[PDB]
C-alpha cells in the first residue's frame, strides 16, 4: 500500500550541471510485481535552465542516474538528494533514513547488467515530454534500467531533443511508465 | 470504491456542444499517493460528431472540463453529468452518488491553482488517441490539473488536431495516465 | 492484489511464424477495476527474426493472440506458451493450477465481441516502439479486446513494420498500458 516520492515543492533538490540546479518530480508506486512511475523535471538554475542554441548549438541531451545498491536504497554520487526523497505518510516523509526497498528495482532477470554474455536486451522504455507544456516544443525521455556500473541496480534518463530551441525554460510536463520489480 | 468510474456503456453521458451528444469513459483508480486513469470518448451528435475541414477549416479543437469542490464532489456546471459518476461496485456504482471522493483528486501542492507564483508545465499530461483505430488518424488529447476556476479541484481534458480530415466520426482509442493524489 | 505474468526467463514460449521462435514479455496486475499490463516481444529465430525490407518488399504487419475462456484460461490455440503463463506470487510458483479465478480479463461491457453490435474505437490501446532501441527505427504496437472468435476474452497484440529498412535484428523497446477489467 507504502508510496515512495520526492516532496513534490519547488524547492530544488537535484544536481546535473550545479549544486541544486533542479528539482525533480518522481512519484513511484508499487504493486507486486509492477511498479507504476510518474516522473517531472524544472531546471531552475544554471546551462540547462534556459535553451538558447543560436549562442550554445552543441547542447542537445543530457542524462541522470538514479543508481541503487543491494538493499536497493540511493548512493549519494546520485544525481538526487538523499534528505527530499522517502516512503509516504501524509505530505511529510517520516523525517527518518529507510532501507528495505529491495523489490523496489528493474528486475534483473528481465533488465540483466550488461554481463559478457552477449544479449541485446529490449530494457529501454522510451517516452516523450513538452517543454512549457507548448506543444511546439517536444523532447525524449530516453529512461534505461541496469546499464551503470559500481551498484546493483539503476534508473537513468536520457533526455534528447533536436530542434532549435531559443530561451526556452526546462520545466518539462508529466509522463507515466511502469517498470517490473525484482521483488 | 477501488473505482470513481462512468458506467461503460456508451449511452451518452456528456455535453461538448449540444444536450449529452457525447460519451465520456474516463475510469480513475487509487494507487495510494497516485491516481492510475483511462479515458475515451464517443461524440455520438452535434458540430464535432463528422469532422469535415475542407467545409469546416477553423473547427479544430474543443475541452472537457471536470469541476470538483472542496469535498471532491462532482460540480453539476461540469460537462460530464452527475448522475452517470460514482465509485463502480460489479457492474453499477455501489448504489450511491457518494459525498467523499477526497483522495481521488489532483494535488493542489504537485498541480497547484492560479497564483502570481509562476506556473510549470507539470501540471499538464500530453498523450495522443487515434479515431476509427486508424494509424493515420491521430489528434491530441491534452489533459490539465486545477487550472480551472470557480471550484477547489478541476482536471480538463482539451482535444486538439492538425490534420485538414474530410467526414470522420470521433470515436477515440483508450489512453493511460496517472497523477499523484492529494491525499 | 496478484500479478499474472510469464517468466522473463527469455526462454522462447510465443509461436509466431515457426514454433516457439520468440518470446512474449507479458506482465499483467491487478489494479482493482484497471489491469497495469506492461509488455516486450524478442524474435530469436525465423523470418520475423532479421528484417530486410530490400528483398521482400512488403513490409508485412503480424500479430499476437491470447484467447481466455469464460474463466480467463489462456486457450492452448494462442500464440504463446500456456505453460510459462501463471500467477508467479513473489515470482514463485506455488504448485496449484485451479484458477477459475480472475478479474485480468477486458469487460465485454466497455469493449465488446464484434458480431453483437456495430465496434466503437476504444477497442483498442495504440502504441509506439523502437526495434533496437534507436529513435530512426520505430515500429506500431496495436492492441485490441476482445475481437477475435471462438473464444470468451480475446487481448490480440498487432505489430506493423512502418518505413523500408536493412539488416536489423527484431527487439522492440519496453511499452506500458491498462484496460477495464470484467470483474
Amino acid at each position: 500500500t507504502r508510496t515512495l516520492w520526492t516532496t513534490p515543492d519547488t524547492s530544488p533538490n537535484c544536481t546535473i550541471a550545479q549544486d541544486k540546479d533542479s528539482k525533480l518530480t518522481l512519484v513511484l508506486t508499487k504493486c507486486g510485481s509492477q511498479i507504476l512511475a510518474n516522473v517531472s523535471l524544472i531546471v531552475v538554475a544554471g546551462k540547462y535552465h534556459i535553451i538558447n542554441n543560436k549562442n550554445n548549438p552543441e547542447i542537445k541531451s543530457f542524462t541522470i542516474k538514479l543508481l541503487f545498491d543491494k538493499n536497493g536504497v540511493l548512493l549519494d554520487n546520485s544525481n538526487l538528494g538523499k534528505t527530499y526523497w522517502n516512503f509516504r505518510s501524509g505530505d511529510s516523509n517520516v523525517s527518518t533514513a529507510y532501507e528495505k526497498a529491495i523489490g523496489f528495482m528493474p528486475n534483473l532477470v528481465a533488465y540483466p547488467k550488461p554481463s559478457n554474455s552477449k544479449k541485446y536486451a529490449r530494457d529501454i522504455v522510451y517516452g516523450t515530454i513538452y517543454l512549457g507544456g507548448k506543444p511546439d516544443q517536444p523532447a525524449v525521455i530516453k529512461t534505461t534500467f541496469n546499464q551503470e556500473t559500481g551498484c546493483e541496480y539503476s534508473i537513468t534518463f536520457d533526455f534528447s531533443w533536436s530542434k532549435t530551441y531559443e530561451n526556452v525554460e526546462f520545466e518539462t510536463t508529466s509522463f507515466t511508465f511502469s517498470y517490473i520489480a525484482q521483488q
